[PDB]
């Protein structure tokens, strides 16, 4: 709890006693490194799934399907070893991770033998076998979404002073819709706060009342938001979160924004995003009870590259409500074009 | 908001951006210019006050009584320009700091006279006159209680801990039972969250759903504990929080103790209590289905220096909460002594 | 080794594994205590010493006078435990410290039992003998500098997570005129590099040349600086080094400037000097060719204090270059007055 | 600079002034910007250089390939939107770097166009050229190493150091094969000396005498160690200095060790190489005088794979040196098989 504290806004050198938070989205790549634990357990838990008729995992977020390619090579090796043909396939996750229904047994003893976790376990190969245990992927064809596990993972421990912290996790025995709390937090002092997640962070500011300021998105999950390590849980809705709930949306006072509401259809297709309470360039927002009803988030460009100026709505606090997109801005649904046809613009990816 | 931390259980570090909180209740707070919004206006308050039968006050905290005492001699001296005969008398605080149902007036005109009230170069004096406006100490027959105030002040700056460290200040122009919070401390991380103020120190560990772990009182205030700014704010009452929400029991889950209530008879006197878990020196609680009801706080040492050491109770759990004060250690209103008499005992007064 | 880290000049801090050096002039005052190991044979140095016609050691730093005159009464009681007729008498420390041509020898046994001094350091009983092992002091007469031995000592251990971390030294075991080598620490880094020891801080830049900025010089010695922890000692010249070689000045670029010479008779009889180059106060340098040749250091005032304001210069590059020591403001010799006479100037006291 | 340090042998811990060395070989640095002057600055030298006639550039570094593979697209939009037509295309650093005698021209003036290219970071394309400024890859016969320039750049500020992490270089007026000293540190405390830059590591233990403890390699330049950054520069051979100067061989008594000699023929084609004074692994090393004389490095294994479980050594002193690298174990000049065949010995290919 001691610490180097430097306000960088008044220059004030201190030190003391405290809590302390970190942001580490931006400083993620070069911070963490993951891992399973005990992948013998880990191919008794994929061998008995397979009895149970499991397709694959559709993961949530980047860090664990990150994880599902770390020991694919010792997981096929391992059921080799056993003798069990199975062989693990990961693809490509896609935005916004949708949810899968199934979860992954838990076992209740091991495979009777192996020990490959002496030595050597990366540079291994072997041939694949006809089943496939896909992994995320664009396999949609290959297998429907109800065979597909999702959000089977635990985090108990993590952090460690050897320059490249090593999480540990597990396959959960239990059942939840929530996000992991190992990885979140949350406080506030005098006008601010923050939420903050590892693919989620948002600012919260007392501007007036306790309100917004703005959120990054790298990952686009399914889970549901906390209540125990959000803030002032007390008198707020889901419809109001900006953040659609579904797509783990905190209940608090700072997770709500006036004349917008809760954007579904918003670009939770993009791979990344921000949302930046500022007008896009070339872009001016008005506010008029004439322009129209809400829409799904349209793309500030034209598929021909055109931008489009004149943007409206009926109950907006003015100008901007703007997904910062790797392919341009995409505007709220009460935000909709003026004179350009709503059909022309780029809608968001139906993401409801 | 840029600083450093060192863990105690381990000596890993790292650092950049963050958030910080501090304890400033050890300190007991620090020295602090106090300017009550202007000293004119604060003298103007009592003219006033002195005429609506407000005969005294009663302070809600130490600071107020460092405030009023720190400019005592100076309220004499501002309002000698003017046809206004009063002397301001300040007497040490007694605890627990009862209420006041008169409060502090806020004047609209203020007197023309010279604004040497602050940073006067000394070199003055005032008119000492017979009616006195008796502020707390052993004033109570010049002042009955109904024409003393309590809890009028509300806090606007308390910044500047460089080089000027003023808690700025104003008559809080609102009727407010609650406690101030701007003053306030808290954050909650993994398993640990601790509230924090001027004359309090609350922790929080999550040991079976987070419960009540350690705190410390400097001064017995009457205020209330204000709820969005305290862990779960929906799913606690208010007689299982083991400081009675009259002297600002927060209304948290975090707030409470397995086995024991709200500490209503405490030793609520003396000036200075640490809530500690654990038995005192030389006493043995014990928990048999015979012992005796609760009753008043019941300090472990006697007038003669004899310790009563086997104390029981009914419905305690280990290990048993002792309020260590100066005056000795005062134990919960649950534990009683096994045989001796409890009339021979230095009991807490009933400090409801 | 890792370490936090604070560059006030950007406030950039940082933190990795590498090498700390620490500025411990200011420290001298407290920064160690010891006593050299196995003060019995020390003793017996001693002993062989006096026997080969040494009667006295004169102290090269202050470190050195430091370390004798703790270790005083237990040397002085394993002599006479033994029965040695010896007093080890530890004087004052006069600036600039003179060379002694002997040595003291080391033992080839120690005493034959001296257990009694064990554990019996500083609190230590013993009588006087007529023969003194006088350490430095005012007894040139007694034991001129030709008899006294100097730099005969070594450094084992030193540092400690205590703050008089023990120092372990060692009779040397052969001649040596440079200075100690452990408690030397530099480096260089863009447009700074400093040269620091035990009781020096000399600090250097390139302002368009890596020239001399600051000296500080608590003490005055005569060893000479080691070319192993030097910088840029390639092509320097004695006469342009501001701080002379015989006082151990170091053999760099970064220890001369330019338009002034050697500075041989500058006030070398001040206890601490601090060498910075800015107009001394109330006075001023002209860069008049007219001005005085070299010679001894002036101070700026006269005997009575009266200050001299009128000075020149034959070369010297403005600001000018004074001395800062105790006994007030000493101008360099290159600096002479324009209209004062040799009388009214205090030459500084020059030592060969 | 305010720091801290904590000790791992012990654990004392301290924080104050001073200066910090970090090592970036295993912690791999962070992200570096590579900004070379002015854009169109250095397109106008690689004009000019090619008019006179040079084809290309062999990067000393991985720094000045990295800052040569960030700078390659915006630098051929530059050329082609002004009236020049020259391409510049880079490729993969081999091992050991060679060194080219040509240096890049500083312009007189800057090309006459738009400055709008700051630090232009790609996502601009050119149209292909037939000449080619070829940049270090495999265009030895486009660009022969005759006409290559090497050490064309140098370090200039580093401005923003801590997050923006840029290193701004610009084209040297005046030749030098020196390295760059600005990103190299070095010092001694006690009984350890090291040496390393932007590309090496060198760890000197004194053990009876100033000694090589290892030497770790990510990279096979062919720059000079200057002297000024180094200890004991004196009373040092080549020919015991394992690494060869020619490898920037650091000259000082840190650099030898005994029953060794250079090792100018080892293992540099590896990309990475760590040296340690041990056994290869299945390997037996023996002191036999009739042992073969010094050869180039060999694998400890062969071809195949197989481990030459015998060796030995004219003069070398245990434990043998090994270059670790991703090749494999290998074995220096002195130690040559006890017994196997030359074919199956994995010579390191003559670096020259
Ligand atoms: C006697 C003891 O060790 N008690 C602790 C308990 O207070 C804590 O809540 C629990 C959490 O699992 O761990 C145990
Ligand atoms: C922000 O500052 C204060 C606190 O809310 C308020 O006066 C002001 O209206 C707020 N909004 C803006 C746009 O300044
Ligand atoms: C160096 O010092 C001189 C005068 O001492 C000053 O004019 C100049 O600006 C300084 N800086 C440089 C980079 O020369
Ligand atoms: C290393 O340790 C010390 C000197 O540094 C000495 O005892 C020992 O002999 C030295 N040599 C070896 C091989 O350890």
């Amino acid at each position: 709890d001691v610490g180097c504290s430097v306000d960088f806004s008044k220059k004030e050198t201190r030190c003391g006693t405290g809590v302390f938070i970190y942001n580490d989205v931006e400083a993620w790549r070069d911070r963490y490194k993951y891992h399973p634990d005990s992948p013998r357990r880990l191919a008794a838990a994929v061998k008995q799934a397979w009895e149970e008729g499991i397709c694959g995992i559709s993961s949530v977020s980047r860090m664990e399907n990150i994880m599902w390619k770390s020991v694919e090579g010792e997981l096929n090796a391992i059921l080799e070893e056993n003798g069990v043909q199975l062989t693990v396939v990961v693809g490509s996750v896609k935005n916004p991770m949708w949810r899968g229904p199934q979860r992954l047994p838990v076992p209740v003893n091991e495979l009777p033998h192996g020990w490959k976790a002496w030595g050597k376990s990366y540079f291994v190969r072997a041939a694949k076998t006809n089943n496939s245990f896909v992994v995320d992927g664009d396999t949609l064809k290959e297998c429907p979404l109800e065979h597909r596990a999702w959000n089977s993972f635990l985090v108990e421990d993590h952090g460690f002073g050897v320059f490249h912290t090593s999480v540990w996790l597990k396959v959960r025995e239990d059942y939840s819709l929530e996000c992991d709390p190992a990885v979140i937090g949350t406080a506030v002092k005098g006008r601010e706060a923050a939420h903050s997640d590892l693919g989620y962070w948002i600012e919260s500011e007392k501007n007036d009342t306790w309100r917004l300021k703005r959120a990054h998105l790298i990952e686009m999950k399914t889970c549901e938001w906390p209540k125990s390590h959000t803030l002032w849980t007390d008198g707020v809705e889901e419809s109001d979160l900006i953040i659609p709930k579904s797509l783990a949306g905190p209940l608090s006072h700072h997770n709500t924004r006036e004349g917008y509401r809760t954007q579904v259809k918003g670009p939770w297709h993009s791979e990344e995003l921000e949302i930046r309470f500022e007008e896009c360039p070339g872009t001016k927002v008005y506010v008029e009870e004439t322009c129209g009803t809400r829409g799904p988030s349209l793309r500030s460009t034209t598929a021909s590259g055109r931008v489009i100026e004149e943007w409206c709505c009926r109950e907006c606090t003015m100008p901007p409500l703007s997904f910062r997109a790797k392919d341009g801005c995409w505007y709220g649904m009460e935000i909709r074009p003026r004179k350009e046809p709503e059909s022309n613009l780029v809608r968001s990816m139906v993401t409801a």
